[PDB]
């Protein structure tokens, strides 16, 4: 009959609330509850059979690697149940883009996985959450959503969990992808215009089932006058890979290169990403000799997605050439 | 007559690839301001052109001293009766930081245009020749006076305030969240909008009174972040920290305590974000700015907020004033 | 104390009610139309003293040139009153860009005129009209909105009435300008980032006070294999000016320049616009010899917006050279 | 084993030339094929290239007969053992219309790339050289087969189906609401997305069975519009009319009557819109299409909806089949 969709709540704005309606700021993060939430969008009942669970109650900006492994596992066990057709995950928008890419890489299932958040507090005037949630259930419950990877359904759009990023603050169309949306959801109905071209879910070489721990990976920012300080400090603190958020085409200040070649020698992966995030990508051997130094380029991945790919890739290889290949297919 | 335009060369516009089909991989900043004016003889149809090699740097490696040196030379030129507009050729990586710096400290109404190129000169369909020709067309036009520092790339007139390097590889790399001020076509300028923020002649900042810039650093926020870069940068003498937060300059709760402490010990805390295509960080929204005595960088991305703060701190350390500054420039 | 804002409804209700906002005796006793609109969003009262008036009852895709005139004339009367500090006009989104433009050119006033609409029906889940109307009022009552021209406040933005256009179907962010937003409006507060550089309201040479009738102006679309049929039918049915929605930089098919030249001769003004509407503009003498044939280029103006500038310019002149000048200053 | 690429020239600015290097206007396009290939000598490291001049037209004046001729020539080469890929140089005004036509009726998986220039080859920083290089690099690659007709301008690989000339003047003129499929940098292709709609080898339409195309015309909608253009076009023989409505393909109530009646009389009524940067037109939203027996153009702009209808009309006159096609291609 209808599909069986499970909602995993993890906190959010969605189920947040401010002092009021005119107040689309200052709101408290992860304020309500899953059963409470489902109960407020009774239309859901027309799309599918929905069950909800509260996995964690967090603010996405304070998320942890463990919260990620915990959510990763939980979805795996649900994906295996003969009586779960699709999964919607409620999440804070700050780090939605990281979780989404995390799940796209390690969830070896065909079943639609949908992450949704909201830009305005639920009690805010014209709050976006209702409709986003309605549409997330709409997509998780359609047989055509099967096999397209992790999906994000905000603002009437179907975005790929791999490359959508929080790019516009305050506004409802905050989530954008440099490669565009895969489709649109209008009145709970799905319209597809494009398909993913990168490895994910069912065709991924990674399995959450095989991950017990995630390695420590950190990010340093490049700008005029930057020094090697933040990089050596994160390495000294445990960073197993450093994501270099360079200016331009992943460029490294001349005052830092030496730091980076030494860190490399002492076994730290060096991944060149950039703070030029609306389009294009970082090219290998263009601004730095990646072959000579044994560094890796993050391709089109922004600093935070690149972090997600590396922590996961490093769960299986410590070979620069292998990581390069991986940044090139996922 | 004809405007007297001066090109200040600082060192891709000056880069050469190994080939014609090498539209990357190149050595940037290898050619002379003189061979640059001479490669484009049509310049002479717009104005009286003279150039100077102020420095030869790779922009991803610029330092505060190179900024102060370019800012003083520009001021000296702008004061001259014999200079109508100025053009600065610069590498694109940090062109956005230099363009805003100049907009804040050059109290002059003469046009200052900063231009670069996405492809090296030796490349097929190299964008540089037109960029320069247009930078000179804009600098030479009386209409350009008084609009702040301008960036003329990809046929557009952008504000040096909020234009940013947003797209890699493409010739349309430079965008602004509030759009272009106009376009430049066949050496003619077309205007559609005017700047609303304080700049140049209306700036309370003056290069002539700046002898040094305070050290300001940027720390990035992401899932599982720690206070490690924050503490280290400060320990290394950062006088203010730009926090490149997630969402509306949000702060990881395992980091808040270190920020409170740094603040207490005198480091300015400026909340910015890595949500840069549009929107802004709102005071007291994700964090009690009033209570912790922090500042919000408004719509400015992290490298821009650092530029405004180094310069604001040359005159004040009052976080109330730094906040008014973030709201007007 | 509070500014005085008048809301002029031109169609159906753009927003729904709320909590007690709807149950309240106030709401309940409120006479349908614009009175239930104001009563539903009680937070309005905290921005200004608001009053509504239903000036017309139209579907925006069916607006006529007499409807423009009437709204235009009523705005001028209101602006003139000492008792009116600002005006909000609720309007259908289909031709909102057309009215917004017309009011910018003919209302010689510095009091804020704000046009606002809604992409989702007042009854939909996550309906945007409520917050849009709350922000229109917030903008109409800020002394900082004065002398900025007609404003449109949708999707938390402050768009210029001149070049804002409905560019995306469905989405709440439908309205875009090639030159960007002027600012944003969040939690009732205004944030400005750009100023208009073109003529409008107070510096306009046109005045509704003085316009009694508008000239007939029509639009003809160009594409592969177009013929002169529609150009010739529109002129024969009374068009005084033809807006050519051309391909590229207002290019004209060689099979059509003949009809154009002859209509020109028999007095029809020929305005070369284009169907390339996300940016750039039409250059005089580039695709056609405008000088020789005595045609006008619509500069960056889309077809419907160029129709608006011409109906007006032609209230005052029929000189091709003057029209050109006006296309370049407004 | 170099791939074999055939370059078909049809005219337009890539082959253009003005009277000066400064001018990106007023120039004579479709002025110069051997000239084309000799000028980018590096093409030879990509593939074995041969060219032929098929027509020499100005794209804004193209006829349906020009489309069948081209479409027919492409099928003949696509069939030859000797052709691995095809590049077509075309003026940019109606390039989005020929790319889409070809996407629909060329039953082949061999790469078909349509390319143009925003600047004449005489201009400074002229875009055609690299564009051309890039077209041959994409047409030569194994990876391009089976993706539909592609457009390679501005370093992007755009889908021939929804790419549209959206920006005037600029080298970035060509955009799609659903984004680029990838990019080509240094003759190499990077793919980020795949087509989801029927095209080429999976289209039910075939240029070999098309010997003629139905007349299809477009009428524009705005405030105060009348039934005049609708009626004059139908009288003159349009078999389908594309309505470019305001909003969600909205119809003025003063026009509904001419439409219902034209429908009665046998013309197809396809509701498109002039809201072209995104979204689509919904069936039964603004008009009772079910009752009126009309069709909705989905996300297709006026000019694309016309290509699809004239083509669907070679197979069916059934409104419901037509609707289906509008939903799959």
């Amino acid at each position: 009959k209808l599909a069986n969709v499970v909602i995993l709540a993890t906190g959010g704005t969605i189920a947040g609330a401010g002092a009021s309606a005119a107040n689309s700021a200052t709101y408290q993060a992860a304020k309500v509850g899953v059963d409470k939430l489902i109960a407020g969008v009774p239309e859901l009942a027309d799309l599918a059979n929905v069950r909800g669970e509260q996995v964690m109650q967090i603010a996405s900006e304070s998320i942890t690697n463990d919260d990620l492994l915990k959510l990763g596992k939980r979805v795996a066990e649900l994906a295996d149940s003969n009586d779960v057709d699709g999964i919607v995950i409620t999440h804070g928008t700050d780090t939605l883009e990281e979780t989404a890419y995390f799940l796209d890489l390690t969830l070896n299932t065909d079943k639609p996985i949908v992450v949704v958040g909201s830009m305005r507090p639920g009690t805010a005037m014209s709050a976006d959450g209702m409709l986003n949630l309605y549409n997330a259930v709409a997509v998780a419950s359609n047989k055509d959503s099967r096999g397209k990877g992790v999906l994000v359904t905000m603002n009437d759009e179907i975005q790929s969990g791999r490359d959508v990023s929080k790019s516009i603050n305050i506004k409802t169309e905050a989530f954008k992808s440099a490669w565009g949306p895969l489709g649109m959801v209008v009145e709970g109905k799905s319209y597809w215009f494009r398909l993913p071209a990168k490895r994910h879910t069912v065709n991924s070489e990674f399995d959450i089932k095989q991950i017990s721990s995630l390695p420590q990976v950190d990010i340093a920012y490049s700008y005029g006058n930057v020094t090697d300080t933040a990089y050596k400090a994160l390495a000294q603190n445990g960073a197993k890979a450093l994501i270099h958020a360079g200016t331009g085409n992943g460029s490294v200040s001349s005052r830092l290169t030496p730091a980076l070649q030494t860190l490399r020698k002492t076994g730290t992966q060096i991944i060149r990403s950039s703070h030029v995030n609306q389009g294009g990508f970082v090219l290998r051997n263009a601004e730095q000799p990646d072959d000579k130094n044994d560094w890796v380029v993050a391709h089109d991945l922004n600093p935070e997605k690149a972090r997600i790919l590396v922590e996961l890739a490093m769960v299986k290889t410590q070979d620069s050439k292998e990581l390069q290949r991986i940044f090139w297919e996922y």
